[PDB]
């Protein structure tokens, strides 16, 4: 059998019975490209980033220098560390300071259908210790039990310091994990499961440690 943990380790997401596709492509924006090629073009206000749609390189005016493709250019922060958190099996830590509003990792897994993650949930995963279920769009989920990275290992809390955010990248719909806060080297990175993850009915303490605790993963205060 497998060992306990395991998981297979895959670079971009598995479309299983449904593909997320978003229904867009992002065409050239209104940006203009900076003289020093050191600087970043399609910066704060780029109107594909306003869209939360990645822009296209064969249409952007930025080229190498455009800092809005985080996620197809796979700009993950490289100082991410799994590590055993206290109460919490495994846990994600950064071992380098993270700034608000930061690209930190995309979540990767099996794009399925809410019907498929139900039949899935019945024969198989009904009586796991561990759940990994990120919601995606209507009708359909991202399944990490079987599949994705590291972001599978990161904790719930009650007063969290990443969000998931939802891009358009090449057609495609992709979830990206993005700091809320500054965060100083050490830090777990967490999110919060109510906002951001499929209500999979099951039940489980929460020990983020927070005096705003529900006390309950994904419960109501
Ligand atoms: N996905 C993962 S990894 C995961 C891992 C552990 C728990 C949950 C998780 C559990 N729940 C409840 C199940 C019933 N419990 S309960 O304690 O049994 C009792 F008794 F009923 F209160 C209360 C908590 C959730 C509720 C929501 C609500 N969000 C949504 O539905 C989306 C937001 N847009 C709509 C989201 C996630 C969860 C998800
Ligand atoms: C997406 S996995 C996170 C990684 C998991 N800790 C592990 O060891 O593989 C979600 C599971 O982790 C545990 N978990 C996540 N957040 C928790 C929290 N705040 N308190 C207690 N357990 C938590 C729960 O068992 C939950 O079903
Ligand atoms: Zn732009
Ligand atoms: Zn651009
Ligand atoms: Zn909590």
């Amino acid at each position: 059998g497998a060992m306990a943990g395991s998981y297979k380790k895959i670079r971009s997401n598995v479309y299983v019975d449904v593909k997320p596709l978003s229904g867009y492509e992002a065409t050239t924006c209104n940006c203009k490209k900076p003289d020093d090629d050191t600087r970043k073009g399609c910066v704060d206000d780029c109107l594909n980033r306003m869209i939360f749609a990645e822009c296209s390189p064969n249409t952007c005016p930025c080229g190498e220098q455009c800092c809005n493709q985080r996620i197809q250019r796979h700009e993950w922060v490289q100082c991410l560390e799994r590590f055993r958190a206290e109460e919490k099996g495994w846990g994600i830590r950064t071992k380098e300071p993270l700034k608000a509003g930061q690209f930190i990792i995309e979540y990767l897994g099996e794009v399925v259908s809410e019907q498929e993650f139900r039949n899935r949930m019945i024969e198989q995963y009904h009586n796991h210790s561990d759940h990994y279920c990120l919601n995606l769009d209507s009708g359909m989920v991202i399944d990490s039990y079987r599949m994705g990275n590291e972001a599978r290992f990161i904790n719930h809390s009650c007063d969290p310091n990443c969000e998931m955010q939802k891009w358009s990248v090449n057609g495609v719909y992709r979830i990206g994990l993005y700091a809320l806060k500054d965060m100083p080297a050490g830090t777990e990175l967490t999110y919060d499961y109510n906002f951001h993850s499929f209500n999979v009915e099951k039940q489980q303490l929460c020990k983020c440690g927070f005096e705003k605790c529900r006390g309950i993963i994904g419960g109501k205060s």
